[PDB]
């Protein structure tokens, strides 16, 4: 096909001016310092398809380090150099951090070909040429240009996921943010590394890191359906097994996530998420996949509340009960452990549960007593803390006045 | 000759950074709709000195309009266009303006558009599309004139062309220490006897000539002017002589006296004082016409020409303060240079004595006015009478209030009512 386009045109319309008059200096400072600079990757893919991107990728013929280190002479922000694997980040104003790297070891300069090859689709792996002589230069030996026009997803080699099985991954969260297809030859591949071993041949920090970009994409239900279709989450977590059920748990607890974050703050995904995928794990295959992730120690006792405990919360919601009964099952809990438990509902329930969890939020108020009373009487101890529990719950479904409630209890406790 | 170099690590070296983004950038939009782009004139000629210039003079092969419109858009300010003629300006911050020109009618036509600057210093190039971006171009020979400090006009007429550039010709001469080369001398003083300045407007030669009075030794510009006979043929009148030239010494001494304790100081007309002495009626009136100089110099110039052998005497016996007063009592800072222009020595630092005892002598404390116009009174005996006081105070004083009553008494040679 076409391997070689100009898309200069499309570079001068589509790109915000103080940015493209960045391109047009690092081809400049390549052309100095005399090393081909390209762009690559992510920007190249989203700037054909008319989306914004301001993370952009550079890559250098040369020494990334010195080119960067040139460049920074003539460009306010601050640098930061990784010498290990020559590669650098500038970082300018606007949300805008422009990371260069060393191309390693088709008219000859063509080493950009041996990177572009290495990269995991076609989409993915286009370069645009930003040297003035070749300024607008679009760049695409594998067919990512059409790919795009055709929405395809496609691994560049046959070894693509024995290499990486971290692109299993990835193929699934690309194809569903754009709603391209994974082709015939890379679903096949897809499948064979899944079913062979691949994913839990990769280390668990990487596998989470995939997992956990999947968690910060606009729809990740769709992508956790689509590794599901895949056998891909029944070989990450061994003894989850994605059903009607848990699916159906999955969308209440992505519907449900604004609604928290909105009113108790950040909720953390990939917790909220293993509180499904986790349910009714034995002691021991909980262990394992605690330690192949890194997982916070006391998550299976908190699962293991939810899980427990949501018969008797269901049963509560039919036959509106009083607030204080579902007090002590939302006791004290993580977001995810309110996620979890919303996971469980829909209309009406789910409502009247959000309706209770606001109660609770919101009328902690104990207001004018404050312990003083408690400690001015005799006391010692745990019985402080009951006292003032039983006092807690009787403002959360009516009330008294300030403390006819307190010598209520300690009257209907002496009983 | 050599006429390509490649000054680009001179211009990473020595450029700042922001305006080096610009030639890299202006450059790059040349490319972009085909239009070679050059940096030209005295930005050029200052990389090359070592001299500091923020000046962004353009030119490209094209059509300034189109490409200053094709920059703006990745430039953010006001583009002004000098649509006749197509020229434009970029506006930008820290005192920042592009100015864009078209290459007048082989890429090489810069050439004829270098070819009609003034001399060869000032006729040099610097390519900016990035296949050629940092490339002199001195077709003319302005790098061994830079090197060597030549002035040198780029062709026969061109004083013909431009009778300006006779005085420019000697500005830059004094500004780098440069000698203007022979051919250029033979060819100026041609120029000059022919007479080719009164040929050429007012304002453009007064301009050129404000111009040189701005630079670091206007002395000095001007003997050189008066040896090329410029002078004669600027102000008809002005006879550059061994007096003339004396007095234009002190005035250039002691204006930086003049404008530290009484404040800005015009040099143009404080030159003009010097050179228009005993004008007669019928010229000023030619000059100051063509000049456009102030009606009112001629008088404030004779004023002082006349008052001159006057002071002298003053200082030679050093009479009291008040007896100088009348002499300086409303002129502008020029005037009282146009005097300095004569003292040498002791004269001086006495005179400088007085006037410095007047500024801040004035002084009149308590005695304002309608204090005067509580007793009888009304204009122009109060101020005579006012004066009077002050007048005393500039030798001595009193009270403030026993000298008004010794002066009203005074006054009895008469006034008009009062007085026992
Ligand atoms: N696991 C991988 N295997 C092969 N190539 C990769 C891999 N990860 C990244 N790349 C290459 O690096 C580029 C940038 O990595 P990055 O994760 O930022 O990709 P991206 O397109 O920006 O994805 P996202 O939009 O999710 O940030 C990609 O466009 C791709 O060429
Ligand atoms: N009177 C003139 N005749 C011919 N060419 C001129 C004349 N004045 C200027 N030029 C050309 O245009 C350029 C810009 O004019 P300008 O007076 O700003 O020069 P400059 O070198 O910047 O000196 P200055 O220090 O006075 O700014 C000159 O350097 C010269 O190339």
């Amino acid at each position: 096909m076409q391997i070689f386009r100009d898309v200069s045109k499309l570079l001068v319309e589509r790109v915000d001016p103080k940015i493209l008059n960045l391109f047009r200096l690092l081809g400049k400072f390549g052309d100095e310092v005399n090393m081909p600079v390209y762009v690559v990757g992510g920007f190249v893919r989203d700037l054909l398809l008319g989306i914004k991107n301001l993370d952009i990728d550079i890559v250098v013929e040369g020494n990334a380090l010195e080119f960067a280190e040139y460049a920074k002479r003539f460009l306010p922000g601050k640098l930061v150099k990784h010498d290990k694997f020559m590669t650098a980040s500038l970082f300018l104003k606007g949300g805008l951090r422009i990371d260069i790297a060393t191309a390693r070891l088709d008219v000859e300069m063509s080493t950009i070909k041996k990177d572009l090859y290495r990269r995991d689709f076609t989409i993915n792996a286009m370069a645009i040429k930003l040297n003035p002589k070749d300024f607008g230069l679009l760049i695409d030996f594998f067919g990512g240009y059409r790919d795009l026009k055709e929405g395809v997803i496609r691994v560049l080699h046959t070894l693509s996921f024995v290499d990486d099985p971290t692109r299993i991954l990835r193929a699934i969260r690309f194809e569903q943010r754009f709603d391209f297809r994974i082709e015939e030859t890379t679903e096949r591949l897809l499948k064979q590394a899944v079913e062979e071993g691949y994913l839990e041949r990769t280390t668990g920090p990487r596998l989470r890191q995939e997992l956990e970009k999947i968690l910060e994409e606009k729809n990740p239900l769709k992508s956790i359906r689509r590794m599901a279709q895949f056998d891909v989450i029944k070989h990450l977590f061994p003894k989850t097994y994605y059903t009607p059920s848990m699916d159906e748990k999955m969308e209440n607890l992505f519907r449900n996530i604004p609604w928290v974050e909105e009113n108790f703050g950040e909720v953390d995904r990939f917790y909220a998420v293993l509180h499904v995928f986790l349910e009714f794990y034995d002691d021991e295959s909980w262990k394992e996949v605690r330690d192949r992730y890194s997982l916070r120690r006391n998550l299976i006792n908190e699962i293991r509340h939810v899980e427990k405990s949501a018969p008797a919360l269901l049963e509560m919601l039919s036959e509106r009960v009083p607030a204080s009964f579902v007090y002590p099952l939302v006791k004290g809990v993580s977001n995810e452990t309110i996620c979890h438990f919303l996971a469980y509902l829909s209309g009406e329930k789910e409502g009247l549960f959000k309706s209770y969890l606001l109660k609770i939020k919101n009328t902690k108020l104990e207001k004018i007593n404050g312990e003083y009373l408690i400690r001015k009487g005799i006391t010692s101890g745990k019985i402080i803390g009951e006292v003032l529990e039983k006092i807690l719950m009787k403002k959360l479904d009516g009330d008294t006045r300030d403390e006819e409630e307190i010598l209520e209890e300690v009257l209907a406790s002496l009983e």
